[PDB]
Protein backbone atom coordinates (compact mmCIF):
# COMPACT_ATOMS: atom_id res chain seq x y z
CA UNK A 1 0.00 0.00 0.00
CA UNK A 2 1.13 3.56 -0.75
CA UNK A 3 -0.96 5.45 1.86
CA UNK A 4 -0.91 8.54 -0.33
CA UNK A 5 -3.41 10.29 1.95
CA UNK A 6 -2.42 8.90 5.34
CA UNK A 7 1.28 9.73 4.95
CA UNK A 8 0.35 13.44 4.75
CA UNK A 9 -1.13 13.14 8.26
CA UNK A 10 0.46 13.20 11.74
CA UNK A 11 0.34 9.42 12.24
CA UNK A 12 3.19 6.90 12.42
CA UNK A 13 4.67 5.44 9.29
CA UNK A 14 3.95 1.74 8.81
CA UNK A 15 7.42 0.81 10.11
CA UNK A 16 7.62 3.39 12.92
CA UNK A 17 8.36 1.89 16.32
CA UNK A 18 8.33 3.99 19.50
CA UNK A 19 9.34 2.77 22.94
CA UNK A 20 7.57 3.52 26.21
CA UNK A 21 9.82 6.55 26.83
CA UNK A 22 7.86 8.30 24.04
CA UNK A 23 4.28 9.41 24.71
CA UNK A 24 3.49 12.75 23.09
CA UNK A 25 2.05 14.44 19.97
CA UNK A 26 3.65 14.42 16.57
CA UNK A 27 2.78 18.12 16.29
CA UNK A 28 2.55 20.26 19.43
CA UNK A 29 1.98 23.97 20.10
CA UNK A 30 -1.01 24.12 17.75
CA UNK A 31 -3.00 27.35 17.50
CA UNK A 32 -6.77 27.59 17.01
CA UNK A 33 -6.13 30.95 15.31
CA UNK A 34 -4.31 29.20 12.46
CA UNK A 35 -6.93 26.52 11.74
CA UNK A 36 -8.57 26.83 8.32
CA UNK A 37 -11.93 28.59 8.62
CA UNK A 38 -13.13 27.50 5.15
CA UNK A 39 -14.94 24.21 4.56
CA UNK A 40 -13.08 21.66 2.46
CA UNK A 41 -14.13 21.63 -1.19
CA UNK A 42 -16.40 18.81 -2.35
CA UNK A 43 -16.76 17.67 -5.98
CA UNK A 44 -19.30 19.61 -8.06
CA UNK A 45 -22.87 18.68 -7.19
CA UNK A 46 -22.25 17.82 -3.51
CA UNK A 47 -22.64 19.96 -0.38
CA UNK A 48 -21.93 19.79 3.34
CA UNK A 49 -24.95 19.27 5.59
CA UNK A 50 -25.23 19.88 9.34
CA UNK A 51 -27.03 16.82 10.71
CA UNK A 52 -29.24 17.37 13.77
CA UNK A 53 -29.28 13.88 15.29
CA UNK A 54 -31.95 15.00 17.78
CA UNK A 55 -34.32 15.67 14.85
CA UNK A 56 -36.06 12.42 13.94
CA UNK A 57 -35.97 13.06 10.20
CA UNK A 58 -32.25 13.93 10.02
CA UNK A 59 -31.55 10.94 12.26
CA UNK A 60 -33.62 8.68 9.99
CA UNK A 61 -31.60 9.91 7.00
CA UNK A 62 -28.37 8.85 8.73
CA UNK A 63 -30.02 5.56 9.69
CA UNK A 64 -30.92 4.85 6.05
CA UNK A 65 -27.44 5.74 4.78
CA UNK A 66 -25.81 3.38 7.28
CA UNK A 67 -28.40 0.61 6.86
CA UNK A 68 -27.69 0.49 3.11
CA UNK A 69 -24.00 1.46 2.99
CA UNK A 70 -22.14 0.83 6.28
CA UNK A 71 -19.74 -1.90 7.47
CA UNK A 72 -19.96 -5.43 6.08
CA UNK A 73 -17.96 -8.44 7.15
CA UNK A 74 -15.12 -9.53 4.88
CA UNK A 75 -17.35 -12.02 3.05
CA UNK A 76 -20.26 -9.58 2.51
CA UNK A 77 -22.77 -11.76 4.39
CA UNK A 78 -23.72 -9.19 7.04
CA UNK A 79 -24.11 -5.42 7.20
CA UNK A 80 -24.38 -3.53 10.47
CA UNK A 81 -27.88 -2.18 11.14
CA UNK A 82 -27.50 0.27 14.04
CA UNK A 83 -30.92 1.43 15.12
CA UNK A 84 -32.04 5.05 14.96
CA UNK A 85 -32.37 5.06 18.77
CA UNK A 86 -28.86 3.63 19.04
CA UNK A 87 -27.46 6.40 16.83
CA UNK A 88 -29.15 9.01 19.05
CA UNK A 89 -27.46 7.51 22.12
CA UNK A 90 -24.05 7.07 20.45
CA UNK A 91 -23.88 10.64 19.13
CA UNK A 92 -25.38 12.80 21.94
CA UNK A 93 -23.00 11.99 24.81
CA UNK A 94 -22.10 14.78 27.28
CA UNK A 95 -20.69 17.92 25.66
CA UNK A 96 -21.20 16.61 22.12
CA UNK A 97 -21.06 19.12 19.26
CA UNK A 98 -23.76 19.10 16.58
CA UNK A 99 -21.18 20.51 14.16
CA UNK A 100 -19.14 17.29 14.52
CA UNK A 101 -22.06 15.32 12.96
CA UNK A 102 -21.14 15.95 9.33
CA UNK A 103 -23.21 14.95 6.33
CA UNK A 104 -22.68 15.25 2.57
CA UNK A 105 -25.68 15.61 0.29
CA UNK A 106 -25.99 15.09 -3.45
CA UNK A 107 -27.64 18.36 -4.45
CA UNK A 108 -29.77 17.10 -7.34
CA UNK A 109 -31.73 14.61 -5.21
CA UNK A 110 -31.16 16.26 -1.80
CA UNK A 111 -30.14 12.85 -0.44
CA UNK A 112 -27.45 12.06 2.09
CA UNK A 113 -24.54 10.19 0.51
CA UNK A 114 -21.82 10.54 3.15
CA UNK A 115 -21.39 10.93 6.90
CA UNK A 116 -18.69 11.15 9.56
CA UNK A 117 -18.98 11.88 13.28
CA UNK A 118 -16.95 12.57 16.40
CA UNK A 119 -17.75 12.97 20.10
CA UNK A 120 -15.42 14.43 22.78
CA UNK A 121 -13.98 12.58 25.74
CA UNK A 122 -10.90 12.39 27.95
CA UNK A 123 -8.60 9.56 26.84
CA UNK A 124 -5.82 8.20 29.04
CA UNK A 125 -2.96 6.82 26.92
CA UNK A 126 0.04 5.41 28.84
CA UNK A 127 -1.02 7.34 31.97
CA UNK A 128 -1.38 10.72 30.17
CA UNK A 129 -4.93 12.10 29.95
CA UNK A 130 -5.69 14.05 26.76
CA UNK A 131 -8.91 15.60 25.50
CA UNK A 132 -9.69 13.75 22.28
CA UNK A 133 -12.32 13.28 19.62
CA UNK A 134 -13.69 9.76 19.16
CA UNK A 135 -14.36 9.33 15.42
CA UNK A 136 -17.01 6.87 14.21
CA UNK A 137 -19.66 6.21 11.55
CA UNK A 138 -17.57 7.22 8.53
CA UNK A 139 -19.66 6.13 5.55
CA UNK A 140 -19.71 6.83 1.80
CA UNK A 141 -22.58 5.58 -0.37
CA UNK A 142 -21.73 2.35 -2.20
CA UNK A 143 -22.20 4.07 -5.58
CA UNK A 144 -19.48 6.66 -4.80
CA UNK A 145 -16.69 4.41 -3.50
CA UNK A 146 -13.00 4.84 -4.38
CA UNK A 147 -13.48 8.49 -5.42
CA UNK A 148 -11.35 9.91 -2.57
CA UNK A 149 -14.39 11.26 -0.69
CA UNK A 150 -13.23 9.70 2.59
CA UNK A 151 -10.13 11.95 2.92
CA UNK A 152 -12.37 14.98 2.39
CA UNK A 153 -14.64 13.87 5.24
CA UNK A 154 -11.60 13.13 7.41
CA UNK A 155 -9.95 16.49 6.69
CA UNK A 156 -13.18 18.42 7.31
CA UNK A 157 -13.88 16.75 10.66
CA UNK A 158 -10.22 17.27 11.68
CA UNK A 159 -10.64 20.98 10.91
CA UNK A 160 -13.81 21.26 13.01
CA UNK A 161 -12.24 19.35 15.91
CA UNK A 162 -9.16 21.61 15.78
CA UNK A 163 -11.45 24.67 16.01
CA UNK A 164 -12.31 23.43 19.51
CA UNK A 165 -8.61 23.35 20.56
CA UNK A 166 -8.55 19.53 20.34
CA UNK A 167 -5.58 18.03 18.50
CA UNK A 168 -5.77 14.25 19.07
CA UNK A 169 -8.34 11.62 18.20
CA UNK A 170 -9.07 7.95 18.78
CA UNK A 171 -10.62 5.70 16.16
CA UNK A 172 -10.98 2.04 15.27
CA UNK A 173 -11.25 0.26 11.94
CA UNK A 174 -11.06 -3.20 10.43
CA UNK A 175 -8.71 -2.10 7.65
CA UNK A 176 -4.99 -1.83 8.39
CA UNK A 177 -3.89 1.83 8.34
CA UNK A 178 -0.80 3.62 9.67
CA UNK A 179 -0.45 2.52 12.39
CA UNK A 180 -2.35 0.57 15.09
CA UNK A 181 -1.60 1.14 18.75
CA UNK A 182 -3.32 -2.23 19.35
CA UNK A 183 -5.19 -4.90 17.37
CA UNK A 184 -7.97 -7.05 18.86
CA UNK A 185 -9.59 -10.08 17.27
CA UNK A 186 -13.31 -10.59 17.82
CA UNK A 187 -14.95 -13.78 19.13
CA UNK A 188 -18.53 -15.08 19.17
CA UNK A 189 -20.51 -17.10 21.71
CA UNK A 190 -23.49 -18.86 20.14
CA UNK A 191 -26.84 -18.51 21.90
CA UNK A 192 -29.48 -19.31 19.25
CA UNK A 193 -27.62 -22.30 17.80
CA UNK A 194 -30.11 -23.37 15.12
CA UNK A 195 -30.45 -19.86 13.66
CA UNK A 196 -26.68 -19.42 13.52
CA UNK A 197 -26.34 -22.70 11.62
CA UNK A 198 -29.20 -21.86 9.27
CA UNK A 199 -27.63 -18.51 8.26
CA UNK A 200 -24.16 -20.02 7.77
CA UNK A 201 -22.67 -18.23 10.79
CA UNK A 202 -21.77 -21.45 12.62
CA UNK A 203 -20.92 -24.91 11.29
CA UNK A 204 -21.64 -28.56 12.05
CA UNK A 205 -19.74 -31.77 11.33
CA UNK A 206 -20.21 -35.51 11.60
CA UNK A 207 -19.14 -35.33 15.27
CA UNK A 208 -20.95 -32.06 16.09
CA UNK A 209 -24.47 -32.89 14.95
CA UNK A 210 -27.26 -30.35 15.38
CA UNK A 211 -28.54 -31.85 18.65
CA UNK A 212 -25.00 -32.02 20.04
CA UNK A 213 -24.33 -28.38 19.11
CA UNK A 214 -27.55 -27.35 20.84
CA UNK A 215 -26.54 -29.22 24.00
CA UNK A 216 -22.99 -27.83 23.84
CA UNK A 217 -24.17 -24.21 23.90
CA UNK A 218 -27.13 -24.67 26.28
CA UNK A 219 -27.00 -22.39 29.30
CA UNK A 220 -28.56 -22.75 32.74
CA UNK A 221 -31.12 -20.03 33.46
CA UNK A 222 -29.63 -19.19 36.88
CA UNK A 223 -27.19 -16.36 37.61
CA UNK A 224 -23.93 -16.96 39.45
CA UNK A 225 -24.40 -13.47 40.96
CA UNK A 226 -27.97 -13.81 42.18
CA UNK A 227 -28.71 -10.11 42.74
CA UNK A 228 -27.51 -8.85 39.33
CA UNK A 229 -30.22 -6.37 38.28
CA UNK A 230 -30.81 -3.57 35.78
CA UNK A 231 -28.85 -0.42 36.63
CA UNK A 232 -30.83 2.59 37.89
CA UNK A 233 -29.97 6.26 38.33
CA UNK A 234 -29.17 5.64 42.02
CA UNK A 235 -26.27 3.40 40.90
CA UNK A 236 -24.36 6.05 38.90
CA UNK A 237 -21.96 7.02 41.70
CA UNK A 238 -21.16 3.39 42.46
CA UNK A 239 -20.61 2.38 38.82
CA UNK A 240 -18.39 5.45 38.39
CA UNK A 241 -16.19 4.23 41.28
CA UNK A 242 -16.19 0.54 40.32
CA UNK A 243 -15.52 1.02 36.61
CA UNK A 244 -13.20 4.00 37.01
CA UNK A 245 -11.05 2.12 39.50
CA UNK A 246 -10.90 -0.92 37.21
CA UNK A 247 -9.96 1.01 34.08
CA UNK A 248 -6.88 2.71 35.54
CA UNK A 249 -4.81 -0.45 34.98
CA UNK A 250 -5.06 -0.23 31.19
CA UNK A 251 -2.80 1.52 28.68
CA UNK A 252 -5.76 3.09 26.86
CA UNK A 253 -9.12 4.01 28.36
CA UNK A 254 -11.68 6.77 28.69
CA UNK A 255 -11.68 8.75 31.95
CA UNK A 256 -15.44 8.90 32.44
CA UNK A 257 -17.11 11.65 34.40
CA UNK A 258 -20.24 10.90 36.40
CA UNK A 259 -22.34 12.48 33.64
CA UNK A 260 -20.67 10.17 31.13
CA UNK A 261 -21.36 7.10 33.31
CA UNK A 262 -25.05 8.02 33.40
CA UNK A 263 -25.12 8.47 29.62
CA UNK A 264 -23.14 5.40 28.59
CA UNK A 265 -24.64 2.92 31.05
CA UNK A 266 -28.20 3.74 32.12
CA UNK A 267 -30.30 1.15 30.26
CA UNK A 268 -32.18 1.87 27.04
CA UNK A 269 -34.21 -1.03 25.66
CA UNK A 270 -32.76 -2.38 22.39
CA UNK A 271 -29.69 -0.13 22.78
CA UNK A 272 -27.67 -0.53 26.01
CA UNK A 273 -28.04 -3.05 28.87
CA UNK A 274 -26.23 -2.62 32.20
CA UNK A 275 -26.69 -4.83 35.24
CA UNK A 276 -25.23 -4.27 38.71
CA UNK A 277 -24.72 -6.23 41.93
CA UNK A 278 -25.27 -4.01 44.98
CA UNK A 279 -24.04 -5.19 48.39
CA UNK A 280 -24.10 -2.92 51.46
CA UNK A 281 -24.92 0.12 49.35
CA UNK A 282 -21.85 -0.45 47.15
CA UNK A 283 -21.82 -1.51 43.51
CA UNK A 284 -19.46 -4.49 43.54
CA UNK A 285 -19.98 -6.05 40.08
CA UNK A 286 -21.31 -4.86 36.74
CA UNK A 287 -22.17 -6.29 33.32
CA UNK A 288 -22.88 -4.27 30.21
CA UNK A 289 -23.55 -4.99 26.54
CA UNK A 290 -25.02 -3.06 23.64
CA UNK A 291 -27.39 -4.17 20.89
CA UNK A 292 -26.02 -4.12 17.33
CA UNK A 293 -27.99 -6.15 14.79
CA UNK A 294 -26.51 -7.14 11.46
CA UNK A 295 -28.69 -7.37 8.39
CA UNK A 296 -28.38 -10.86 6.89
CA UNK A 297 -27.90 -9.97 3.24
CA UNK A 298 -30.24 -11.79 0.86
CA UNK A 299 -31.94 -13.98 3.47
CA UNK A 300 -35.68 -14.42 2.88
CA UNK A 301 -36.39 -15.86 6.34
CA UNK A 302 -34.37 -13.71 8.76
CA UNK A 303 -33.81 -10.01 8.26
CA UNK A 304 -31.28 -9.61 11.11
CA UNK A 305 -28.85 -11.41 13.35
CA UNK A 306 -29.58 -9.97 16.80
CA UNK A 307 -26.21 -9.60 18.52
CA UNK A 308 -25.18 -8.36 21.95
CA UNK A 309 -21.71 -6.77 22.12
CA UNK A 310 -19.68 -6.93 25.32
CA UNK A 311 -19.06 -3.37 26.59
CA UNK A 312 -17.64 -3.06 30.14
CA UNK A 313 -17.66 -5.84 32.76
CA UNK A 314 -16.12 -5.75 36.26
CA UNK A 315 -16.28 -8.25 39.11
CA UNK A 316 -15.08 -8.12 42.69
CA UNK A 317 -17.31 -10.84 44.22
CA UNK A 318 -17.02 -13.56 41.53
CA UNK A 319 -14.51 -14.80 39.01
CA UNK A 320 -14.36 -13.12 35.63
CA UNK A 321 -15.53 -16.41 34.09
CA UNK A 322 -18.59 -16.45 36.38
CA UNK A 323 -19.29 -12.81 35.53
CA UNK A 324 -19.11 -13.34 31.77
CA UNK A 325 -21.22 -16.49 32.10
CA UNK A 326 -23.88 -14.26 33.67
CA UNK A 327 -23.41 -11.75 30.81
CA UNK A 328 -24.18 -14.49 28.26
CA UNK A 329 -27.24 -15.52 30.30
CA UNK A 330 -28.51 -11.95 30.47
CA UNK A 331 -28.08 -11.58 26.72
CA UNK A 332 -30.05 -14.81 26.24
CA UNK A 333 -32.83 -13.57 28.55
CA UNK A 334 -33.00 -10.45 26.35
CA UNK A 335 -33.48 -12.52 23.16
CA UNK A 336 -30.03 -12.08 21.57
CA UNK A 337 -28.80 -14.71 19.10
CA UNK A 338 -25.07 -14.36 19.79
CA UNK A 339 -22.74 -12.62 22.24
CA UNK A 340 -19.75 -10.86 20.64
CA UNK A 341 -16.55 -9.76 22.38
CA UNK A 342 -13.09 -8.43 21.57
CA UNK A 343 -9.89 -9.77 23.13
CA UNK A 344 -9.56 -6.60 25.24
CA UNK A 345 -9.41 -6.20 29.02
CA UNK A 346 -9.76 -9.64 30.67
CA UNK A 347 -11.99 -11.06 27.92
CA UNK A 348 -9.61 -13.51 26.24
CA UNK A 349 -9.08 -15.40 29.54
CA UNK A 350 -12.68 -16.72 29.43
CA UNK A 351 -13.14 -17.44 25.71
CA UNK A 352 -12.13 -21.11 25.79
CA UNK A 353 -14.05 -22.08 28.93
CA UNK A 354 -17.19 -20.16 27.88
CA UNK A 355 -17.19 -21.75 24.40
CA UNK A 356 -16.49 -18.65 22.30
CA UNK A 357 -15.33 -19.21 18.73
CA UNK A 358 -12.73 -17.10 16.98
CA UNK A 359 -14.12 -14.79 14.32
CA UNK A 360 -12.60 -14.00 10.95
CA UNK A 361 -10.90 -10.65 11.57
CA UNK A 362 -9.76 -7.99 13.98
CA UNK A 363 -10.47 -4.42 15.03
CA UNK A 364 -7.45 -2.09 15.06
CA UNK A 365 -7.17 0.81 17.51
CA UNK A 366 -5.59 4.07 16.30
CA UNK A 367 -4.60 7.47 17.64
CA UNK A 368 -4.28 10.63 15.54
CA UNK A 369 -1.35 12.98 16.24
CA UNK A 370 0.14 10.81 18.99
CA UNK A 371 3.37 8.82 19.10
CA UNK A 372 3.71 6.06 21.68
CA UNK A 373 4.45 2.38 22.15
CA UNK A 374 1.98 -0.21 20.92
CA UNK A 375 0.69 -2.99 23.16
CA UNK A 376 -1.22 -6.26 23.24
CA UNK A 377 -5.03 -5.93 23.29
CA UNK A 378 -5.38 -7.16 26.89
CA UNK A 379 -3.98 -3.70 27.74
CA UNK A 380 -6.82 -1.96 25.87
CA UNK A 381 -9.56 -0.70 28.19
CA UNK A 382 -11.91 1.07 25.79
CA UNK A 383 -14.66 -0.19 23.46
CA UNK A 384 -15.91 2.01 20.61
CA UNK A 385 -19.45 1.43 19.35
C1 LIG B 1 -7.53 15.82 15.79
C2 LIG B 1 -8.80 15.34 15.14
C3 LIG B 1 -8.58 14.26 14.10
C4 LIG B 1 -9.88 13.68 13.55
C5 LIG B 1 -9.73 12.58 12.50
C6 LIG B 1 -9.00 11.33 12.98
C7 LIG B 1 -8.91 10.23 11.93
C8 LIG B 1 -10.25 9.58 11.62
C9 LIG B 1 -10.17 8.58 10.48
C10 LIG B 1 -11.50 7.90 10.18
C11 LIG B 1 -11.92 6.86 11.23
C12 LIG B 1 -13.20 6.09 10.88
C13 LIG B 1 -13.68 5.13 11.98
C14 LIG B 1 -14.83 4.43 11.31
O1 LIG B 1 -15.90 4.95 11.13
S1 LIG B 1 -14.53 2.73 10.98
C15 LIG B 1 -16.02 2.30 10.02
C16 LIG B 1 -15.69 2.64 8.58
N1 LIG B 1 -16.84 2.57 7.69
C17 LIG B 1 -17.05 1.55 6.85
O2 LIG B 1 -16.27 0.61 6.75
C18 LIG B 1 -18.34 1.60 6.06
C19 LIG B 1 -18.21 0.99 4.68
N2 LIG B 1 -17.17 1.63 3.89
C20 LIG B 1 -17.25 2.89 3.47
O3 LIG B 1 -18.22 3.61 3.68
C21 LIG B 1 -16.05 3.43 2.70
O4 LIG B 1 -15.29 2.34 2.20
C22 LIG B 1 -15.15 4.40 3.52
C23 LIG B 1 -14.74 3.75 4.84
C24 LIG B 1 -15.92 5.70 3.79
C25 LIG B 1 -13.90 4.74 2.72
O5 LIG B 1 -14.26 5.32 1.46
P1 LIG B 1 -13.75 4.68 0.08
O6 LIG B 1 -14.66 5.21 -0.99
O7 LIG B 1 -13.64 3.20 0.24
O8 LIG B 1 -12.32 5.31 -0.15
P2 LIG B 1 -11.84 6.72 -0.70
O9 LIG B 1 -12.92 7.73 -0.43
O10 LIG B 1 -11.37 6.58 -2.10
O11 LIG B 1 -10.62 7.02 0.29
C26 LIG B 1 -9.50 6.13 0.30
C27 LIG B 1 -8.59 6.54 1.43
O12 LIG B 1 -9.30 6.40 2.68
C28 LIG B 1 -8.60 5.51 3.53
N3 LIG B 1 -9.57 4.78 4.33
C29 LIG B 1 -10.41 3.78 3.90
N4 LIG B 1 -11.18 3.29 4.85
C30 LIG B 1 -10.83 4.02 5.97
C31 LIG B 1 -11.30 4.00 7.30
N5 LIG B 1 -12.26 3.18 7.74
N6 LIG B 1 -10.75 4.88 8.17
C32 LIG B 1 -9.80 5.71 7.73
N7 LIG B 1 -9.27 5.81 6.51
C33 LIG B 1 -9.84 4.94 5.67
C34 LIG B 1 -7.79 4.61 2.59
O13 LIG B 1 -6.68 4.00 3.24
C35 LIG B 1 -7.36 5.64 1.55
O14 LIG B 1 -6.25 6.43 2.01
P3 LIG B 1 -4.76 6.08 1.55
O15 LIG B 1 -4.76 6.30 0.07
O16 LIG B 1 -4.55 4.61 1.92
O17 LIG B 1 -3.80 6.98 2.33
C1 LIG C 1 -21.45 -9.98 12.88
C2 LIG C 1 -20.79 -8.92 12.06
N1 LIG C 1 -21.52 -8.13 11.31
N2 LIG C 1 -20.63 -7.28 10.70
C3 LIG C 1 -21.15 -6.27 9.79
C4 LIG C 1 -19.36 -7.54 11.07
C5 LIG C 1 -18.20 -6.74 10.56
C6 LIG C 1 -19.40 -8.59 11.96
C7 LIG C 1 -18.22 -9.25 12.63
C8 LIG C 1 -18.03 -9.01 14.12
O1 LIG C 1 -17.46 -7.70 14.31
C9 LIG C 1 -17.16 -7.30 15.59
C10 LIG C 1 -17.34 -8.15 16.67
C11 LIG C 1 -17.03 -7.71 17.94
F1 LIG C 1 -17.18 -8.53 19.02
C12 LIG C 1 -16.56 -6.44 18.15
C13 LIG C 1 -16.40 -5.60 17.07
C14 LIG C 1 -16.70 -6.00 15.77
C15 LIG C 1 -16.46 -5.04 14.66
C16 LIG C 1 -15.67 -5.44 13.54
C17 LIG C 1 -15.37 -4.59 12.51
C18 LIG C 1 -15.87 -3.29 12.60
C19 LIG C 1 -16.63 -2.87 13.69
C20 LIG C 1 -16.93 -3.74 14.73
C21 LIG C 1 -16.95 -1.49 13.41
C22 LIG C 1 -17.77 -0.60 14.31
N3 LIG C 1 -17.03 0.29 15.21
C23 LIG C 1 -16.26 -0.42 16.24
C24 LIG C 1 -16.21 1.29 14.50
N4 LIG C 1 -16.42 -1.12 12.29
N5 LIG C 1 -15.75 -2.23 11.78
C25 LIG C 1 -15.06 -2.12 10.51
CL1 LIG D 1 -31.38 -16.42 38.52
Amino acid sequence: PDYKFWYTQPVPKINDEFNESVNEPFISDNKVEDVRKDEYKLPPGYSWYVCDVKDEKDRSEIYTLLTDNYVEDDDNIFRFNYSAEFLLWALTSPNYLKTWHIGVKYDASNKLIGFISAIPTDICIHKRTIKMAEVNFLCVHKTLRSKRLAPVLIKEITRRINLENIWQAIYTAGVYLPKPVSDARYYHRSINVKKLIEIGFSSLNSRLTMSRAIKLYRVEDTLNIKNMRLMKKKDVEGVHKLLGSYLEQFNLYAVFTKEEIAHWFLPIENVIYTYVNEENGKIKDMISFYSLPSQILGNDKYSTLNAAYSFYNVTTTATFKQLMQDAILLAKRNNFDVFNALEVMQNKSVFEDLKFGEGDGSLKYYLYNWKCASFAPAHVGIVLL
